[PDB]
């Protein structure tokens, strides 16, 4: 219980802890009821609004005035923002010029330079370019500053999910916000945006910025604000905070804006309606800046202005009912809109159907606005699984769609994929800290935790950024980053057996009278892969490709090869159909073997270096090695052989050749983490060959196309997928159709970057390049997206 009678007298946006029975003067305490009776009179002050006039200059303190431009405000802390631009001639900050920030200009009592997040909701990353002409304080930030062209949020990109990923640096599926809404089924317990179940602390996850700060003795002002403190009051209070005595002052604040969100909903992105909001966050940051300047802070903070999510435009008229397809919707329950999670409406109802539910969505309209997916199917870029909030059913919807249960005052929404580019935001630093006049890449919300951390001195809780990615953003405070130990060692066996030593079921049409040489400087071009985890593995190298093989999963690790740009495609001889050869190097005992094959009906056999892609007939006879051989359904070869036989050799023509590295991925338990060998759960029918969930590639050239991938110079260009091994093709509503009409587009949505790959594989890329770590740690974070 909270006793209201006390008094926020000199107690106004205090930093104080203060709880039961005590009453609270602090920016959450309306959330909470727990204000003084006296709060709202004393602290938020709205008398005479937020702009000193000419008139008011020079005027009797009056402490019921909002802020006040008497001769004293100053030194008090509590100007009105805009005070010394109309009572003593002072410059707008936005008018004028930019000039480059090369080390804090900090007054005396500052140690560090204290760092600002400005978030706002729902700002577009396309809303940017409608300029100075409509934005002038953010446009200045951005051309001054250090700018993307775009921020990538997690999925769902809604904006909880979203906010609690910015503060920590993890997916949703670790930190536990994976829904604006959420059921726990242990706590059965639901989150909702209205309401107090979310303020119970057993939802949230990892650890915030703020905490991070105060375990590590860094002071936190309080990021969150009760919804009724206006703005205009939020910068005040951020502005009163940083002219505190050097033993209270904060160094890290946050301001929080539900617009342009608000307003994008009602009238959709491209509305004029938008033009207003636009206009007025823009105003708050120049209050900021205006205030900051007033201060001497202007050239001594660190400014980061950042977005939780984009929106699309979204009405009425485009929704999907699950009526449509399904008899009996009363008995669900859906999370809905622009993404879809099913449960029953009866928690744990043993008459829930979940696989006849998804016969019922697959592919039964051709135009189809949504796709069903179990969460282990989902593209593994979502990173969307590994919790028990999120339901086993999924509905991704297309852009610009809702799916709704059952059967306009919105025409914008947001949370679908979150590679649509409508849902990419914003991302500026400005100050000391950030580079001047810098553009640089689009980079995930994930990787801003570390830099954060980096601008304050902190080290960063385990999170899901790759420390060092975003060095190139800073002038200084970069985080060095060291080079993984690589765990196991290879061997390099010679001949060691005899086909006389193998009873593998194996027949092939095969003078009796494969060194390392130059393999490896042609066809592995950035060093072996290390290897993170105890294992066992030999290098094997051949003409065309080398490998890591497994001995324990009985099937290579990784397969590297580089194709150039004139390189020949050719056939599989008809007497090569189903050749598949002993390899004298590895034990028969550490082979695989083509009986498991035969007798097993469902599973069929691809390969890791494509025959196709040979350099003459003889090495081709390389690529039917039983080392080069992994488990595939028919219907993954039905993408896989496409892929090496068609698009390989298509982007080896498109970007001067390439160098690829393919292999295996074991991910059971859908954590997006290797699994050890306890963790699989399927292998080849009668034996102990394990069958992958994924297969991956990762396909690198140079930046500079105009050098061949061989003989590159300077920086490189990596794209990669992660697809996954499935038993039939449902996921493809055309794949009835030949493989030139819908695999590409299978591929695209399984998109990856180097970084997942590396997660899911305990393997390290990219160890011996002419490039520095960052600039490799960058590269590993791309996501080529296709957009
Ligand atoms: C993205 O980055 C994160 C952070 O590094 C990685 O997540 C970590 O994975 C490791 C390895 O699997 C886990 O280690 C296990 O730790 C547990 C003990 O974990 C408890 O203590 C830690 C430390 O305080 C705490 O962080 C954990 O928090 C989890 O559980 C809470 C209570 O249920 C929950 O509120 C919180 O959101 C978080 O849940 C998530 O993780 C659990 C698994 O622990 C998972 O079941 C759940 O669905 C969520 O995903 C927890 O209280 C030991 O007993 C084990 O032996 C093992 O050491 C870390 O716990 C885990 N950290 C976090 C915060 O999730 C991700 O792998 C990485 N992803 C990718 C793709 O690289
Ligand atoms: O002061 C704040 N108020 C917050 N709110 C309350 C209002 N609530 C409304 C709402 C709900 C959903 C959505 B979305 O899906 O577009 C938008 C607004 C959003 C979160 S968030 C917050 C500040 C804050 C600033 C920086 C960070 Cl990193 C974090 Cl985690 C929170
Ligand atoms: C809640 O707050 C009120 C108001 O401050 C407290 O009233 C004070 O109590 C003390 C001790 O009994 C009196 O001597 C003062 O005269 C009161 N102060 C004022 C300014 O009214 C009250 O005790 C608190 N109630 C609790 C803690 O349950
Ligand atoms: C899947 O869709 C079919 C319709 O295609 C549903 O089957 C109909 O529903 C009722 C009850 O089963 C029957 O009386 C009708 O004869 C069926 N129509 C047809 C054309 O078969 C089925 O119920 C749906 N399944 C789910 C789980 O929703
Ligand atoms: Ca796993
Ligand atoms: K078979
Ligand atoms: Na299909
Ligand atoms: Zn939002
Ligand atoms: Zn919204």
């Amino acid at each position: 219980w909270t006793n209201t009678s006390g008094s926020c007298k000199g107690r106004c946006f205090e930093l104080q802890e203060v709880g039961p029975p005590d009453c609270r003067c602090d920016n959450l305490c309306k959330s909470y009821s727990s204000c003084c009776h006296d709060f709202d009179e004393l602290c938020l002050k709205t008398a005479r609004g937020w702009e000193c006039t000419k008139d008011r200059c020079g005027e009797v303190r009056n402490e019921e005035n909002a802020c006040h431009c008497s001769e004293d405000c100053l030194s008090r802390g509590d100007c009105c923002t805009n005070y010394q631009v109309v009572c003593k001639g002072e410059s707008h900050w936005v008018d004028d010029d930019c000039e480059e920030i090369r080390v804090p200009e900090c007054p005396a009592g500052f140690v560090r330079p204290p760092l600002i997040i400005f978030s706002v909701d729902g700002f577009r990353a396309s809303y940017m370019k409608k300029g100075s002409k409509v934005m002038p304080n953010i446009e200045k930030l951005r051309s001054c500053g250090t700018h993307a062209p775009y921020m990538r949020p997690v999925y769902p990109t809604k904006t909880f999910p979203n906010l609690y990923t910015l503060a920590t640096g993890l997916y949703p599926e670790s930190h536990g916000i994976v829904g604006n809404s959420m059921y726990d089924p242990v706590f059965d317990a639901t989150f909702h945006l209205r309401g107090r179940e979310k303020f119970n602390h057993r939802w949230w996850g990892g650890q915030p910025l703020w905490i991070t700060a105060t375990k590590q003795g860094v002071r936190a002002g309080t990021f969150f604000w009760s919804v009724s403190i206006p703005h205009e009051r939020r910068i005040l209070t951020i502005l009163q905070w940083l002219s505190l005595p050097d033993n209270e002052r904060p160094s890290v604040y946050a301001f929080y804006s539900e617009q342009p969100d608000f307003s994008g909903h009602k009238y959709g992105p491209f509305g004029p309606e938008m033009t207003n909001p636009l206009r007025e966050i823009d105003k708050t940051v120049g209050q900021l800046m205006d205030g900051l300047k007033q201060l001497k802070l202007h050239r001594c903070v660190n400014v980061i202005f950042v977005g939780d999510h984009g929106m699309e435009d979204v009405t009425c008229d485009r929704t999907e009912f699950l009526s449509n397809y399904l008899t009996n919707v009363d008995d669900i329950t859906l999370v809905p809109g622009t993404l879809g999670r099913i449960r029953p409406k009866i928690p744990n109802n043993l008459k829930y159907d979940p696989k006849a539910i998804i016969a019922n969505l697959t592919c039964k309209k051709p135009d189809q606005h949504f796709k069903p997916y179990m969460k282990q199917h989902l593209p593994k870029r979502l990173h969307y699984a590994n919790n028990r909030r999120i339901e086993d059913l999924h509905l991704l919807v297309e852009r610009r769609w809702h799916v709704a249960r059952k059967p306009c005052f919105f025409q914008g929404d947001h949370g679908f994929d979150n590679k649509v580019n409508s849902m990419q935001t914003v991302f500026v630093g400005y100050g000391p800290t950030f580079k001047y006049r810098t553009k640089v890449p689009p980079f995930e919300n994930i990787e801003l935790y570390n830099v954060m951390c980096d601008l304050l001195g902190l080290k960063p809780a385990p999170n899901n950024g790759t420390h060092g990615s975003l060095n190139h953003l800073l002038r200084t405070n970069t985080f060095r980053p060291t080079l993984p130990e690589e765990v196991s060692r290879p061997n390099y066996p010679g001949i060691m057996y005899l086909q006389s030593d193998f009873d593998l079921g194996c027949t092939c049409d095969d003078l009796e009278e494969h060194t390392k040489g130059s393999t490896e400087e042609r066809h592995l071009l950035y060093g072996r892969p290390a290897v993170l985890y105890r294992t066992s593995y030999d290098i094997l190298y051949h003409t065309d490709f080398e490998s890591g093989y497994s001995e324990i999963f009985l099937m290579p690790l990784w397969t590297s090869y580089t194709i150039s740009k004139q390189a020949e495609v050719s056939s599989i001889p008809e007497h090569l159909t189903n050749c598949v050869r002993p390899d004298v190097r590895v034990s028969p005992g550490f082979s695989q073997n083509c009986l498991a094959y035969k007798n097993d009906k469902q599973m069929s056999y691809g390969f890791l270096f494509p025959p196709y892609l040979s350099s003459s007939p003889e090495a081709k006879y390389d690529a039917f090695l039983v080392t080069n051989m992994v488990p595939m359904y028919p219907a993954f070869k039905r993408v896989w052989t496409y892929f090496q036989r068609v698009l390989v050799k298509k982007y080896a023509s498109e970007r001067n050749g390439v160098n690829v590295i393919s292999g295996p991925i074991f991910d059971y338990n859908y954590n997006g983490l290797r699994d050890i060998e306890d963790e699989i759960k399927q292998y080849v029918e009668g034996s102990s060959i394990p069958v992958p969930t994924h297969y991956y590639s990762i396909i690198t050239s140079c930046l500079d196309f105009t050098q061949p991938a061989d003989k590159c110079d300077g920086p490189l260009s990596v794209s990669s997928f992660i697809l996954p091994h499935r038993p039939d093709n449902d996921e493809s509503c055309n794949s009835s159709e030949d493989e030139s009409k819908w695999v590409e587009e299978l591929m695209k949505m399984h998109t990856a970057r180097v970084r997942d790959i590396e997660h899911l594989t305990g393997l390290d890329f990219y160890r011996k390049t002419s490039r520095s770590y960052s600039e490799i740690l960058t590269l590993k974070t791309y996501l080529h997206t296709y957009e």
